[PDB]
């Protein structure tokens, strides 16, 4: 579901 899409701004973030 959408949520997943926290995984590619913490790809960035740490």
């Amino acid at each position: 579901w959408y949520h997943r899409l926290s995984h590619i701004h913490s790809r960035l973030q740490d």
